């Protein structure tokens, strides 16, 4: 209620408005892979870290959480993070892919740097788009991609809690919209997504092993911290 | 030559012949459910890695000289070729006209029971295999490239001028099998080298994969191998 109210503020400040995109640098026709498309996969990544964060600090709860859990949250959720947000603002349909800071590319611009990665994030936010899934739903759906089980938090009860109210929040707002199914379709993205960040972490090592550009030291972190090895 | 002859010989001994073939396991159909893959593919796949890698040291306990360099620069050598050395061979016994795939201990598996364990992997190879072929490169001539390939510079040698005297001595000894039996085929034979190169590369991307997966957990000596095989 006034939750669901805060977690759709903190998602509508997370985000450009529609008036603050820029076309710059987007060609629908654009005319192996090389450095400044591994530097641009990189910088498109290293867009949302900050971004990310702060909408963290703005769901309530979470900054009661201990201060190692919420890193770990943030770390071990980034990626599937950064693809939820890049799917629902994107437009499938015409190959545009829009950033949180606003710039606009066709995947075709994005292809040599993001592998087939691209495409695989393009037929979830298809998919994901056909739910049409509306804000406040989905303000609730990436909060819980945050706030979640993961291996070594100080105190899992907790994250459980603000998970459960995050949820019966979320169930609500549905149940209200339209009297499983709706809600099952809905938490059925989280291992799809899940799935998807698999994906991203495979062509971050097939990168680092090319090395025409080396990862940011956070980029290089996240993804050396979240290997289970 | 003597070394040539001590170099087919380990080859041939390091592979199967037209007979030792084992069909016990071969289905010349199997419908899989294509991405994914269960526990025993996955345990298959490394005991195929795991497997040729001690038939490939046998091969190079028997290259003359290998065996009296100092035992690091011996495991160092097979890890850092291992990879590619199993491509190569297994491309070049290999039967790409019939999908068929022919491993080490003779085991014959057909392209889609490979499918679930290798991935994308298994048809790559089978591509280059067709490729390998078009060469026609003859079994004294690939003992002596296989050869090459793990007698070679490596970073971190003690001995790196032992190794590349032998490698030297090697080079010779393919080259005077050119001339008795007369750039590419070796320019011609380099031209592949990166189709090759890739499929290593593309083998460190499965075995990452699937120690993401983790269903089983991958020998310790193939770890060994894929880690230390990482700049990272």
């Amino acid at each position: 209620a006034n939750l669901l109210t805060s977690l759709v503020r903190a998602h509508l400040d997370s985000g450009p408005s529609t008036a603050k995109l820029d076309y710059s640098k987007f060609q629908e026709l654009v005319l192996k892979e090389d450095a400044g498309d591994v530097q641009q996969f990189y910088d498109l990544l290293s867009g949302s870290l900050e971004v990310i964060r702060k909408w963290a600090e703005k769901i309530p709860g979470f900054a009661e959480l201990s201060p190692a859990d919420q890193d770990w949250l943030l770390e071990s959720a980034f990626l599937e993070l950064f693809i939820l947000r890049l799917a629902y603002r994107s437009k499938p349909g015409e190959g545009k892919l829009i950033f949180c800071s606003g710039l606009v590319l066709h995947r075709l611009q994005c292809a040599r740097g993001f592998g087939d990665w691209i495409d695989s994030i393009l037929a979830f936010s298809r998919s994901l788009h056909s739910l049409l899934v509306d804000v406040p739903a989905f303000a609730c759906l990436s909060a819980l991609v945050l706030i979640t089980d993961r291996h070594g938090l100080q105190e899992p009860r907790r994250v459980e809690e603000l998970q459960n109210r995050i949820a019966s929040c979320l169930k609500e707002h549905v149940a209200a919209v339209a009297g499983a199914s709706c809600l099952s379709r809905l938490l059925g993205k989280l291992p799809e997504l899940r799935t998807l960040c698999t994906q991203g972490l495979q062509r971050i090592f097939y990168l680092k092993l090319e090395d025409l550009v080396p990862p940011p030291p956070i980029i290089d972190k996240i993804f050396m911290e979240t290997l289970p090895f």
